């Protein structure tokens, strides 16, 4: 019954992680867009002093999201939010109950954060070579149960953590979005279509097919347009070897 | 009941986190050193295919650590391990029960991993400027309850996550260890002694005073020698501006 407000942006996969979890929770919550990259409201640092999206307020008196109460708890960092939601809504079974399975969920998330996420940001925002990113994705793909299903077996917050980035990768590639080079983009599109990456394609499809995804995605074409407003995605800039 | 073997190195702060947590659990567990950087046993990828320390085996038959059994669960990534130990050992209260307090533990861990750890690695291993690391450390300091106590109030795994790195910073500094410049080392030495960093010094003292720390620390002098066996701490190499 305590209110949940999530500060978001359509383009952001970090915000997207938490929307997905909140859906799978059957939670009652508010979203409120913030143009964090070009025109941050003056009050935002009151919900997140790091000036990053997502941000979350919890509890306090019901207020307009742009008039945040100093009495709500201010919760930062998307993976902290996913664990918080799981904690709040235990009947939703957002993590398994078995600790080894819970540890598969947690291990999967740290593999994404520590070895994959930095390669996405680097290939896309700096044009660094794609090969290490393909290697990190092959490594992450091997963590999945190879006969089907989600990271921990049943769906968990670990699948919320990773799908925003993977589901963005395909339509961004088809749209030539990113600073990497044409050579590397052909290389990425060929690899993500080859058999090497069949398992991960299944995983993207499986996650995409859940309502939590469909209800938090504006559409492939719409998301590409949202991503275009991202400065560092300097439209028509490419870096070479 | 089921066995826990943790593959470690004295130098490694990531391994150190799991030792601290296992102590606070009152867990029965085995440690087995692995010279991961110079001479990795060729069985080691059976416990961790990423070839990193720490690695953990859980359950299966009692075997010698260097004859790991295919039937034990293989758990990777230190923060997944900390969450796993909290799960296994709930009477130990390694996390609070209140969700918002639990979210402060998780937020604190993400703040360290996302804004602080990369700056330690870069100042120390690449000689990059100290300033962003001091700024990140100031931000992390502000997340602490300023009146005293640990990240989430009571001690939690979030404190295991962070103290191996902070407790190393001070004696490594005094020992002139790292690739950063002399100027930068004087700068970090002064900054970490000034009143700006009073709170974090008390947090380091608070954490160090627990048995979990003392029983997992070889001694300041010993740990500095252990750190010297690290290639990327190539003694007598320094980078400037
Ligand atoms: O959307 C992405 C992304 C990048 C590459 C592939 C797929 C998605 C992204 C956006 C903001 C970030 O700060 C970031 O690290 C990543
Ligand atoms: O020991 C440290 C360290 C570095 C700087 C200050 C204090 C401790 C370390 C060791 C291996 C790593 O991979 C790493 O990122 C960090
Ligand atoms: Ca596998």
């Amino acid at each position: 019954t305590k209110q949940i407000t999530l500060y978001t942006a359509t383009f952001s996969p970090y915000a997207h992680r938490v929307r997905i979890a909140l859906e799978e929770a059957g939670a009652e919550y508010t979203t409120y867009d913030v143009d964090i990259l070009r025109n941050m409201p003056d009050w935002f640092p009151l919900v997140n002093p790091l000036k990053k999206i997502p941000a979350m307020t919890f509890g306090g008196p019901e207020v307009p999201p742009d008039q945040p109460s100093p009495e709500s708890a201010k919760i930062a960092e998307s993976l902290a939010m996913l664990e918080f939601i799981a904690d709040l809504f235990p009947d939703a079974k957002l993590l398994p109950t078995d600790p080894v399975l819970r540890a598969r969920a947690r291990t999967f998330m740290a593999l994404y954060e520590n070895y994959v996420n930095g390669q996405f940001r680097d290939v896309w925002f700096l044009g660094t070579p794609a090969d290490p990113l393909l290697q990190a994705l092959e490594m992450l793909q091997g963590a999945l149960p190879p006969d089907g299903g989600f990271a921990a077996g049943e769906w968990s917050i670990a699948d919320a953590a990773v799908i925003p980035f993977l589901a963005r990768m395909f339509p961004y590639l088809e749209a030539g979005l990113g600073l990497y080079s044409k050579e590397d983009g052909v290389k990425m599109r060929k690899a993500m279509a080859s058999e090497r990456f069949a398992r991960i394609r299944q995983y993207v499809r499986d996650c995409r097919a859940r309502p939590s995804f469909a209800n938090t995605w504006a559409g492939d074409a719409e998301q590409v347009e949202a991503a275009k407003t991202v400065p560092m995605l300097r439209v028509g800039e490419h870096h070479h070897h």
